[PDB]
């Protein structure tokens, strides 16, 4: 193994600093998140993470032409991050981020300009991190973009990328010092995977001729199933094959040559509105299956958060059960279910309930509850890798009348993380009348226990209503939204934008497997439901 590809080996695995000072506004604050402290980039480490990739977004803290100076306060707070970040013994990866969409973009008719400034960046950045350690690394371009005439790809733009790539390189190795074997890390065009954008990627490189660089790109699954649209709730069979198709070519294509791969960004598109958009158990599956894949391709990755993932405020998870998944697969794969939830009926007879186990190779090894554990034959069986809980089980584990999770029983494996099913006590979840203005709009729901998945919205004579009319399906917190703690679904201002005056047949689909009808009546800004 070269030198460049245990550099990047020993990035594993790296985190995104994240609308931090990429954020597009007056400085790092902007966009909601504190300042860069000391203990946040000393968690990030505590953590397990070897590397840390700081977006920065340049455009808002430049002087005017022909210098454009960047703001020495902003500059020497980066400065001053990426040097905790050393110390900490961490990687770091240093770029130009939105300024793409915001003044790269525009390259075809503004050539000269976006060149100097370009120019200008790398070279006050080139200059000021001369001395600094191997262990930081250059990225050109944030996912480069340029505007559009025949569509989103053309040749022109292949030119472009080829252009900024090979400018940024002659820049800092023409800066010497710790500049002239710095790793560099050059972008597909938009930092995605077709396999042109990764044949061209591979052409600048050969061009480029040099041992110490590095490809990146990006990923955030399967659209349909990142975003929850068009009826792709679980991770099922198309969401894996994307993933193995796609990493499949990004290893062929630069990793079984010798030319490393970092995959800069992940994580799921539909985190933008909420990460309460992908179901818990189909979401910590993505992942583990996502990692395992990228493991035995060694591709090293990087994750996204935009402060949603780490609270930056207590520097500990939001999500405890999603992290502890992460960990566990940058070791091995963690054996799932079908589902982390069980759903009982209430005021049904308790019976034993049978659960499909994905061992992944593992072995169960025992149950917990409260971190005491079950009776093997008197609280749960197991058949090859069917796990049944016995009635008596859920019997004394349960409440009679009181809906919802109940308890939480932990499977344990010889390896892996543990896997944690949500005991839900559920009745049929119920809808009632309402009245009110297409901005304004509620449907009061008794959930009872259980939890929407999607929703189906069709006229009276059967055709598709919404936001993308190709389905039936409308996309998970766009078109409408389940508010629990207020006991009612939105039904935004966005999905009636897009509606006629008619009848609409709403379908909502609980992961309970209940599906109960509604039924609108849009005229103008006013809305009629009708359960």
């Amino acid at each position: 193994q070269t030198d460049i590809q245990s550099y990047v080996a020993d990035m594993q695995p790296g985190w995104n600093l994240g609308n931090t000072f990429d954020a597009v506004g007056d400085d790092e604050t902007a966009w909601g998140n504190p300042r860069v402290t000391r203990e946040l980039i000393k968690t990030i480490a505590d953590e397990g993470y070897k590397s840390i990739r700081i977006p920065v977004t340049w455009e808002n803290q430049m002087g005017n032409a022909p210098d454009y100076t960047i703001n020495e306060d902003f500059f020497s707070r980066v400065e001053q991050v990426i040097d905790w970040a050393l110390e900490e013994d961490l990687y770091v990866m240093l770029n130009l981020h939105h300024d793409s969409w915001l003044w790269i973009y525009n390259m075809e008719h503004n050539y000269d300009e976006v060149m100097a400034k370009y120019t200008a960046l790398w070279e006050q950045l080139s200059e000021r991190f001369q001395g600094h350690s191997h262990k930081l690394m250059f990225e050109s371009v944030n996912e480069p973009r340029f505007t559009r005439d025949w569509g989103e790809i053309q040749e022109n733009h292949h030119a472009f990328l080829e252009e900024l790539n090979t400018a940024f390189y002659h820049i800092v190795r023409e800066s010497g010092g710790s500049n002239t074997e710095r790793p560099l890390v050059l972008p597909t065009l938009e930092t995605a995977t077709s396999q042109d954008l990764l044949n061209r990627l591979h052409q600048t490189m050969k061009d480029l001729n040099d041992p110490n660089l590095i490809a990146t790109v990006h990923y955030y699954g399967f659209w349909p199933f990142s975003v929850n649209v068009a009826g792709y709730t679980r991770f099922e069979e198309e969401t894996q094959q994307d993933i193995i198709d796609t990493f499949n070519r990004v290893h062929n294509t630069f990793t079984a040559n010798g030319i490393p791969v970092v995959l800069g960004e992940f994580g799921l598109l539909g985190f933008d509105t909420s990460t309460d958009v992908i179901q818990q158990g189909e979401k910590l599956k993505f992942f583990e299956f996502l990692i395992h894949h990228l493991n035995e391709r060694d591709v090293t990755h990087m994750l996204w958060d935009n402060g949603q993932h780490l609270n930056r405020e207590t520097y500990s998870w939001y999500d405890q059960e999603f992290h502890n998944m992460l960990k566990a697969s940058w070791e091995g794969r963690s054996a799932t279910a079908e589902s982390n939830l069980i759903h009982v009926r209430d005021g049904e007879p308790i019976r034993d309930q049978d659960i499909q186990l994905h061992l992944h190779g593992n072995e169960l090894t025992g149950l917990q509850v409260d971190g005491d554990s079950l009776a093997l034959g008197e609280d749960y069986e197991l058949a090859g890798d069917v796990l049944t809980m016995k009635a008596d089980a859920l019997t004394a584990l349960m409440t009679p009348g009181e809906l919802g999770t109940n308890a939480v029983i932990t499977a344990q494996f010889n390896s892996g993380a543990d896997w944690h099913f949500q005991l839900q006590n559920v009745d049929e979840p119920t809808l009632e009348n309402t009245e009110g203005s297409t901005s304004n709009f509620a449907i009061p729901a008794h959930f009872n226990g259980d939890s929407v998945a999607t929703m189906e919205a069709v006229y009276a004579n059967g055709e598709f209503a919404g936001p993308q009319n190709w389905t039936s399906f409308k996309e998970f917190g766009y078109t409408f939204s389940p508010v629990y703690d207020k006991g009612e679904i939105v039904i935004t201002d966005a999905f009636f934008n897009e509606v006629r005056d008619d009848d609409i047949h709403l379908t909502f689909h609980f992961w309970s497997g209940e599906m109960v009808e509604y039924t609108l009546s849009k005229n103008g800004n006013h809305v009629q439901g009708r359960r």
